[PDB]
């Protein structure tokens, strides 16, 4: 009878990774200066070398793999904490924490999600005597969601709040050099919200920037995009507002 | 700045799929020089030879990783003692060093059944009964110890008990009923040559031989296991002192 699976600590990891980008470059460099060689078995004796580093990466790749719930599970406390500061009443539900990730996706969509789940908390989500008074259950809700579906990672956000200003984002865009009347009659509604994701698109304040990339919503299309990763929203008046993320699964 | 998180854990299901593909991997650049031989290109290995720099250092790692503590199995023993001791009705006094001492993984298991092997036979026959044993001027408490430690590049285990020992001379005499020596050779034998009797595979019993199995219990089978992991046991015993079992294996 037996015993089972092992812990390990991560400069062993790090230390394993290194050399794993080593392994990468060194066959590349294999590859090239044979490059010009044609003889046909020794394609199929480089094809094998390449063959084993993958599968030895892939393995790798799976040993990264890890739980979303190191990220989400510092949320709660954080948006009870935020929502009582700002003076809100929201009930919040994670969805899906048992989803797994490559350990770098997960130290990195960590920041974006705060910030997605506070501007809910913040601009999204009514005063409770605002929501009583138009017809909506007294407490907001705020979901966050992480799925496995497909070959991607879907990690969603959504708030029954306010929802977002179209028309004052339009105005905006229009009010610095972005696009006129004419062309604005002819935007679909995400591209539209598309312009959020712009670097300071103003109604909030310049930025002295020191350290790190952005402030704000430019960022987390930054971070997102670093992952190879997408993003959009979805949001209309009174309603609510809904960002998805997508990830690769790798 | 980025978002903290913590530290992991895995599977060995994958980690052993780690060497395999890395002692696969080892194969694959030789294979390359090989066909390199037949149309003959040397101005590459500068590049080769990191490949093989790398994969130690690689092949180091992946297994450096795999080291756990032998607590993993020696917590299981003091209980599966206790009760065969008195099934036996024997007291057994159990003492286990060197817990936190560390090997490979893919070994604890495996080492597992022979470990348990050894500490029964202490128990069954190292052991003599309280009795027996106040008859013999000993303290009436059978003392069964349970050791690991590092020692240079080798882990040693030892099961050692203070019992009646081991006949050496019963050895010796079925040794020579059975035609492997006779008492001109027998007269010359070292402790160890006598005591590595006790491994040939169709001694240490009278039953179990020919055609029963390729796998029986035994210390025959001890031994197989032992330098299956490329390692060696050894035995030491004196008359009336105890039995003291040695198994060492490697790291790197
Ligand atoms: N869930 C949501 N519902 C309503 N409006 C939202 C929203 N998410 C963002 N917005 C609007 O988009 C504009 C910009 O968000 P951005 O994330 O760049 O701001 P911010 O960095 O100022 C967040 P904070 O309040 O955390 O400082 C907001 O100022 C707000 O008007
Ligand atoms: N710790 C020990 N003390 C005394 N005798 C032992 C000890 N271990 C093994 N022996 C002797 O070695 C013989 C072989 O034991 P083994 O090969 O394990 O199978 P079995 O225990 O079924 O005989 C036993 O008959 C026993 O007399």
């Amino acid at each position: 009878v037996i015993s089972q699976t092992v812990r390990v600590d991560i400069e062993k990891l790090d230390n394993l990774m290194d050399l794993m980008g080593e392994l990468v470059i060194a066959r590349s460099r294999i590859l090239e200066t044979l490059k010009k060689y044609n003889i046909k078995e020794l394609d199929e004796s480089l094809s094998h070398l390449s063959r084993i580093t993958l599968d030895l990466q892939n393995v790798v790749m799976k040993i990264r793999m890890v739980p979303i719930s190191f990220v989400f599970n510092r949320f709660p406390r954080m948006v009870r904490d935020l929502a009582k500061k700002m003076n809100k009443e929201v009930n919040f539900i994670m969805r899906g924490e048992d989803t797994e990730l490559d350990r770098t996706f997960v130290e990195e969509i960590g920041e974006p999600l705060l910030h997605l789940l506070r501007n809910a908390i913040d601009h999204g989500i009514e005063p409770k005597e605002e929501r009583i008074a138009k017809g909506k259950p007294p407490i907001g809700t705020l979901i966050l969601s992480a799925r496995h579906e497909g070959n991607n990672v879907v990690i969603e956000v959504e708030d029954d709040g306010r929802g977002i200003d179209k028309e004052k984002i339009i105005r905006k865009a229009i009010e610095k050099g972005l696009i006129d009347e004419s062309k604005a009659a002819t935007l679909s509604d995400q591209e539209i919200l598309n312009f959020l994701f712009v670097p300071g698109f103003s109604t909030k304040e310049k930025v002295s920037e020191v350290s790190g990339r952005g402030v704000g919503m430019d960022v987390v299309k930054n971070v997102v995009e670093s992952l190879n990763g997408s993003i959009s929203i979805e949001s209309e008046k009174d309603k609510g507002t809904k960002v998805t993320i997508r990830l690769p699964l790798t």
